[PDB]
């Protein structure tokens, strides 16, 4: 149940950045995987240049992994379901938007728990407390994700038939899931983005291996 201009390609023996995405700041395609930082304090964004006109259920796997560092930042990468006319011009929150309308999943290391994968809603009117983002999520799990040799996949899966189930996975095991959280009718938008920041002078390499987007639970 696959959709092809919502999800991403194998990055392997891909060359040019697939049309049907936009990269930003400093974003690039290196070795099969786009990845979005890199050097020390940078930033990158990847994100869908049409948008997902959501009615129904759906399904949503990323694949990434982290390299290059091992210790606390207030770097970290954030995916992003976010209702907007066109990709968010905002930029002011892990590289993407503070004023969201929709869900953010956000993995980092910097809060109370160490390595987590949280969950983040906001509605658009005003534009959320950054300083009050670990006191604020509705749902999160411990996630070790700092080098890891292997990837990491988290599927979101979103089960409109169901009461709306947000079921979260890592790996396959379950992150969290919760049906405090019914997404309006409208067109969304779909990236992630990540920043290392400064600390300790960190070079914490964020990657995008894959994306899969399907129609359906």
């Amino acid at each position: 149940k696959l959709s092809s201009d919502y999800s991403l390609p194998d990055l392997i023996n891909t060359r040019k950045v697939p049309n049907n995405w936009q990269t930003g700041e400093q974003a690039s395609l290196e070795e099969g995987r786009i990845v979005l930082t890199s050097n020390q304090n940078s930033k990158g964004s990847l994100w869908l240049k049409q948008g997902f006109d959501l009615k129904d259920s759906f399904t949503m796997e990323w694949t990434f992994r982290s390299v290059g560092y091992s210790g606390q930042t207030d770097g970290g990468i954030s995916f992003w379901f976010v209702q907007d006319s066109n990709i968010p011009r905002d930029k002011q929150l892990y590289n993407g938007p503070v004023n969201y309308d929709g869900l953010q999943l956000l993995v980092d290391n910097n809060g109370p728990l160490g390595p987590t994968l949280r969950g983040q809603l906001n509605d658009g009117q005003k534009p959320v407390d950054k300083t009050k983002i670990y006191d604020q999520s509705f749902a999160s799990c411990l996630m070790g994700y700092q080098d890891s040799s292997v990837p990491s996949t988290i599927r979101v899966t979103y089960d409109l038939e169901d009461d709306n189930l947000l079921k979260v996975q890592v790996d396959n095991k379950v992150c969290f899931q919760t049906r405090k959280v019914r997404f309006p009718s409208g067109s969304y938008r779909i990236g992630v983005t990540a920043q290392n920041g400064a600390v300790n002078n960190n070079a914490e390499s964020f990657e995008i291996f894959k994306m899969q987007f399907f129609n359906g639970v």
